[PDB]
């Protein structure tokens, strides 16, 4: 597998630290004037991640159409996917209102609400199901229908209503409880058993809305989710797979979010993901 000689040039090399700085010397920069305009400030976690004008998801209001998500659209891959932060107090109806208009199907959620002693997230679903939550400023009712937790991820059946019109639909959360405070995963068995999940619910499907995929700042662990995903893609429908070039498919990518894949660890964690996962990719 030339992609592993080159993983296995590279780690003997020790320099993952030079590969990552060459593609974020080469990443495309397209402004984010809506991002930053004065009226936008509490909706943004992080003041250096925004969304691109060109690719951001607008909400369906005349009042303020912005929130901080991007529309990553993989051509020849036929993908899409919706990359965000994760939800913010005054932000959680807007997330809900983005996944309502968007015809989403699944949430990718690859945090936890706590890590490192700080809060990364809101609480932006119910934990019970006699406890369901009214979002008034978006008119939208959330209700926990079941519960699945496993060792390493938990996932949530969920019932959205459009409160206007009384209409209903079904949301799958896919929860990745068990990503380390600290680095990355030893080893990528765990997240791809994860991303299978995901695959074999629809969720990533053409018949649905794109997912959604958040972690804290939404580049870092959403960006090994969709990249991993769209390269085992890319080997099952080429007539080539060694020609997959993980590296040309993260920046065709950063197109169009920002500062996807944010260390040479998780760059390193997405080359073993890929690897790992192709093994099954060559029918095994
Ligand atoms: C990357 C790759 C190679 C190779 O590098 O030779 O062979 C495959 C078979 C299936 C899926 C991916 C691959
Ligand atoms: C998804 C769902 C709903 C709902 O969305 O209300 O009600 C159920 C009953 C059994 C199994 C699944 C479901």
């Amino acid at each position: 597998m030339e992609m592993e000689k080159e993983f296995e040039q590279i780690d003997k090399s020790g320099s993952w630290a030079a590969i990552y700085q060459d593609i974020r010397h080469e990443a495309s920069d397209f402004p984010s004037r809506v991002a930053k305009l004065p009226k936008n400030k509490n909706r943004n976690r992080y003041r250096d991640v925004s969304p691109f004008d060109h690719s951001r998801i607008k909400l369906h209001q005349e009042d303020n159409d912005y929130i901080n998500a991007s529309l990553i659209k993989m051509e020849e891959a036929q993908r899409s996917y919706i990359l965000t932060q994760g939800p913010l107090p005054n932000t959680v109806g807007h997330f809900w209102e983005m996944v309502w208009e968007q015809k989403s199907r699944g949430v990718v959620m690859l945090n936890r609400v706590m890590e490192k002693g700080s809060l990364k997230c809101a609480q932006y679903w119910p934990q019970k199901e006699e406890k369901e939550m009214i979002f008034e400023d978006t008119n939208l009712k959330l209700t926990l229908i079941s519960e699945d937790i496993k060792s390493y991820y938990t996932v949530r059946q969920l019932e959205l209503e459009n409160l206007t019109t009384q209409e209903t639909r079904e949301i799958l959360h896919f929860h990745y409880t068990t990503w380390p405070d600290f680095g990355v995963p030893e080893s990528p068995a765990s997240f791809l058993n994860f991303l299978f999940k995901v695959r074999e619910s629809g969720s990533l499907s053409p018949e649905h809305g794109p997912v959604v995929v958040h972690c804290s700042a939404g580049i870092g662990r959403s960006g090994t989710f969709c990249l991993a995903d769209t390269c085992l893609l890319l080997m099952d429908k080429r007539k080539d797979p060694s020609s997959v070039d993980i590296k040309k498919v993260l920046l065709e990518m950063r197109k169009f979010r920002m500062g996807l894949i944010q260390t040479a660890d998780q760059l390193r964690f997405s080359y073993l993901a890929v690897i790992e996962g192709a093994k099954f990719i060559m029918g095994d």
